[PDB]
């Protein structure tokens, strides 16, 4: 039935855990966290306990979204929930949310420390976060923050996209202009910068502020073409890049000395100007750079997920409420 749960000071609160998690020790104070071990499963895990769930309509609005999305998501390249609790017995003693997750204790930077990593090591890892964004992408869902510190890694290198949201070197151009219609493929410009990164052992895109790192990009990418400028719904924006000088696009091979002729190739693919000419997530998958790894009957898609529910305004006990059906209705993965 209902787990027996014990009771523990951490963080400045009281915790309350079903006695199947372990050992709890506090890594870090959104919400704080703390490490645990699950005898149940076996498995070193992440207990987050959620800091004011439902203070303001907000707050509500977010815990809601925010486990509502991690039980959506199931797919060995995203994070997902192995378990989610209240100590609650009813809606009405209903406060706290407790999510559990996998524990991670390495992100991208972590594992790779400014190194270079070989070719093979490369397509490993970016196959692995395409694999994640093709399903992530087929929910309808964009990420829009995908960085390094926002990939988390096992010492055996397998990889799980999360979103704990220099944080700028990442982002599609359209991203650091405010645009307001984002494709998909601004997740494929990242997967381009972090894929450089690896290659070279060095940030494609080091901008120092805002402005510098539009400029580091218009370097490697070309200013824009009659095609993309006639896209520009902005008058401003138009006057400004008809007033630019002129760069062709640099040659990728002429910036990736040494690389696979098949990673500079999808480096060319994922780092155009242009968002519609980006390549997809599932189009990339099929590149033969990732010949080794594809597997066209194993990269599954994801149901729809829908957004609209998320972006209601209702009243707090309304979002609590519907929060809690959430948490009683979950089914912990096979
Ligand atoms: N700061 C916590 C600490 O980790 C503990 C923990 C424990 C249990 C459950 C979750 C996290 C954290 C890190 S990552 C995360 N949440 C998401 O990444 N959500 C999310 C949103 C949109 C997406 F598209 C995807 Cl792919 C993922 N929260
Ligand atoms: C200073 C020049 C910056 C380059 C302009 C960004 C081009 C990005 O590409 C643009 O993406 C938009 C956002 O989804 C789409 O609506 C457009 O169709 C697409 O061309």
């Amino acid at each position: 039935e209902r787990p027996t749960f014990y009771r523990q000071e951490l963080n400045k609160t009281i915790w309350e855990v079903p006695e199947r998690y372990q050992n709890l020790s506090p890594v870090g104070s959104y919400g704080s966290v703390c490490a645990a071990f699950d005898t149940k499963t076996g498995l070193r895990v992440a207990v987050k306990k959620l800091s004011r769930p439902f203070q303001s309509i907000i707050h509500a609005k977010r815990t809601y979204r925010e486990l509502r999305l991690l039980k959506h998501m199931k797919h060995e390249n995203v994070i997902g929930l192995l378990d989610v609790f209240t100590p609650a017995r009813s809606l009405e003693e209903f406060n706290d949310v407790y999510l559990v997750t996998h524990l991670m204790g390495a992100d991208l930077n972590n594992i790779v420390k400014s190194q270079k990593l070989t070719d093979d090591h490369v397509q490993f890892l970016i196959y692995q976060i395409l694999r994640g964004l093709k399903y992530i992408h087929s929910a309808d869902i964009i990420h829009r923050d995908l960085k390094p510190s926002n990939l988390a890694v096992n010492e055996d290198s397998e990889l799980k996209i999360l979103d704990f949201g220099a944080t700028r070197w990442y982002r599609a151009p359209e991203i650091m202009l405010n645009w307001m219609h984002y494709n998909q493929t601004v997740d494929i410009w990242s997967v381009g910068c972090i894929m450089a990164e690896l290659l070279t052992g060095r940030t494609l895109f080091p901008g120092t502020d805002h402005i510098d790192q539009l400029k580091l990009i218009l370097r490697l990418v070309g200013t824009p073409g009659a095609e993309l400028l006639k896209k520009i719904s902005s008058e401003s924006a138009r006057n400004y890049i008809q007033s630019l000088t002129q760069m062709p696009k640099m040659n990728f091979a002429n910036v990736f000395i040494g690389a696979n002729p098949l990673a500079v190739d999808l480096l060319e693919k994922m780092l155009v100007l242009d968002s519609d000419k980006r390549i997809t997530a599932a189009q990339a998958l099929a590149h033969a750079y990732f010949a080794q790894y594809h597997d066209p009957d194993d990269e599954p898609v994801a149901d729809p997920y829908d957004q609209s529910l998320e972006s209601r305004d209702l009243l707090i006990d309304e979002w609590k409420s519907l929060t809690y059906d959430e948490v009683i209705s979950f089914v912990p993965p096979p």
